[PDB]
């Protein structure tokens, strides 16, 4: 566990910042002897620092989970933090790379992605750890290459539980599923984006997307959907969806802001009806 002298001693850090998560910022470092990039996020101590290290370091090895390299305990201008070192996720967000697609993105492509993500979510749900803030800032390749691997990331929400919380794992499951298939979000199925799109993912989507939480499908159910279990015999439709993400580029902020909000708002203890 958690190394108690400077990460400095370790790792070259960096002002870049490669991302934002609700605990803290993501920063380019260097492993000092390997020469490896590596990402380092600051958690100032805390109870919930505290239990996103610890889910996060559970999850880590998992498949297709963002891999935790050490962790250490530091000073840092007169506070205790954490801090999470990790692999470099030098590909990007998800939707950003599929935008950089001109070249056919196809219903096959979006099946085996969204079989990557159930990888990740079966591994957590199996380990009681539901992770509550599935979203486009928190999947992430490992490369810029063809050959990147898909990783989810950020333990900051997660819970070690609740049918509850691994539903709305599902429910991200589904929105996510959503815009990787016409590129925009559920937040009906409308031509002329959808309408070449299968009956099975459209019907996989909606038993994703119930209003009732315990009307969704769990991670099994999605895993042995046939859309999901027999996704390279998904057909190799082109998809809308690269097209209209670079077409709404520019309001992509604001969908990102609304699944945010979205996803919070299943986290009330309480909310309206
Ligand atoms: O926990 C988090 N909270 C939300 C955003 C985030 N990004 C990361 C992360 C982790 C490792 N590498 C990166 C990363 C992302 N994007 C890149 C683009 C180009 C070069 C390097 C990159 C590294 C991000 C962790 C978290």
């Amino acid at each position: 566990e958690p190394k108690k002298y400077a990460v400095t001693d370790d790792y070259q850090l960096s002002k870049q910042v490669l991302g934002l998560g609700v605990n803290g910022k993501v920063l380019e470092c260097f492993h000092r002897r390997t020469g490896q990039k590596c990402a380092l996020k600051l958690l100032y101590d805390s109870p919930k620092a505290r239990q996103e290290v610890d889910h996060h370091w559970q999850a880590s090895g998992g498949p297709h989970i963002v891999c935790i390299l050490d962790v250490y305990e530091n000073m840092h201008h007169g506070k205790r933090c954490l801090l999470i070192i990790m692999e470099c996720m030098e590909g990007g967000e998800l939707f950003s790379r599929i935008q950089e697609r001109d070249q056919a993105f196809t219903e096959r492509e979006a099946a085996e992605i969204m079989r990557d993500i159930g990888t990740a979510i079966q591994f957590l749900h199996s380990h009681n750890i539901a992770h509550r803030d599935v979203k486009p800032e928190n999947l992430l390749y490992t490369s810029k290459e063809k050959d990147a691997v898909l990783k989810l990331t950020d333990f900051g929400f997660a819970k070690e539980t609740e049918k509850y919380d691994k539903s709305c794992d599902m429910w991200s499951l589904g929105v996510i599923m959503y815009i990787l298939l016409c590129g925009f979000p559920p937040f009906g199925f409308p031509n002329p984006e959808w309408s070449e799109v299968s009956e099975d993912a459209k019907q996989l989507i909606r038993l994703l997307l119930k209003t009732d939480p315990t009307e969704r499908l769990t991670i099994t159910q999605f895993m042995n959907h046939p859309w999901i279990n027999q996704s390279m015999v998904v057909p190799q439709t082109p998809l809308h969806t690269a097209r209209v993400l670079q077409e709404d580029k520019d309001h992509w902020d604001e969908v990102k802001e609304e699944m945010t909000s979205a996803l919070a708002t299943m986290r009330v203890d309480y909310d309206q009806v």
